[PDB]
């Protein structure tokens, strides 16, 4: 926990000086992207996703969706992605409803946090003290619809920590998973199951709207949430297969799994069902 606070730290220096040191002496600069990204991120509202979503797809098929299920972080899924193609990937946030980059700045560790310590994302995030204030006195373990749309996010480290002599853009979209902890048996696993559609039909459709064409996402609120990863990747599943609002919407799109848990088990849903 103490390493990944110091990183924290640097990070949040870092963001506020401008500039890093990559391992080669380099000097990078990201004030500007940064800047950037703080400027243009925006809070979409329930009711306004629902629109994203009332003016449903209405296209043809470029291609079909590319769909890999993968062992990467979400980073590391979305550095191979960006190198690959020009187009601005965007990635799914498993965040806090209620604390901007989760505990980073405590030393936690799962995704929210590793995005946090490795780009500019806290400084979109912390930029939208509406989305936090509405969860907290919401007092509600089911949050809400609500996503942060961050456009440009410098990404500046790669999975071990280390400050990488050439940094990457992607867009962000963080949209809180229900915290099934906290609600236990008193929702149906058919309530959670309707939560977890609506929302993750938003996030999709404002990654759309947003043009982007190539996804990161994964095993979203299956950490300390307590989601079923099974229940998780099926709602992708019936969103993105079989004829789904989103089939064949999107270039490519990946589940990035990285579970070091004993047998994977959240890998391996995902792999089962894609």
């Amino acid at each position: 926990r103490h390493s990944r606070r110091a990183i924290a730290a640097e990070t949040v220096e870092i963001l506020e000086r401008g500039r890093y040191t990559a391992p080669s002496g380099r000097v990078v600069p990201i004030a500007d992207h940064v800047a950037q990204a703080v400027r243009g991120t925006r809070l979409y509202r329930p009711e306004k996703l629902a629109v994203l979503l009332e003016g449903l797809g209405a296209a043809s098929d470029g291609a079909p969706t590319r769909i890999e299920v993968t062992e990467e972080t979400t980073l590391a899924a979305a550095r191979r992605l960006t190198g690959a193609a020009g187009d601005q990937v965007a990635c799914l946030n498993f965040a806090s409803a209620e604390h901007p980059g989760g505990g980073f700045l405590s030393g936690a560790h799962a995704q929210e946090e590793g995005l946090a310590r490795s780009s500019g994302l806290y400084a979109s995030l912390r930029a939208v003290p509406q989305f936090y204030a509405f969860h907290h006195r919401q007092r509600d373990p089911l949050y809400s619809d609500h996503l942060i749309y961050s456009p440009g996010v410098p990404v500046f480290r790669d999975d071990a920590g280390r400050l990488l002599e050439e940094p990457y853009r992607v867009a962000f979209l963080t949209s809180p998973a229900p915290n099934r902890r906290a609600i236990g048996d008193l929702r149906t696993v058919e309530e959670i199951g309707r939560v977890l559609r609506g929302r993750a039909a938003k996030v999709l459709a404002a990654a759309r709207h947003h043009g982007h064409r190539r996804l990161v996402l994964g095993a979203w609120g299956c950490g300390v949430f307590g989601n079923d990863p099974a229940q998780v990747a099926e709602t992708f599943a019936g969103l993105l297969l079989d004829g789904g609002p989103f089939a064949g919407r999107f270039a490519h799109v990946v589940f990035a799994v990285w579970d070091t848990a004993p047998g994977a088990p959240r890998h391996a849903a995902f792999a089962r069902r894609f």
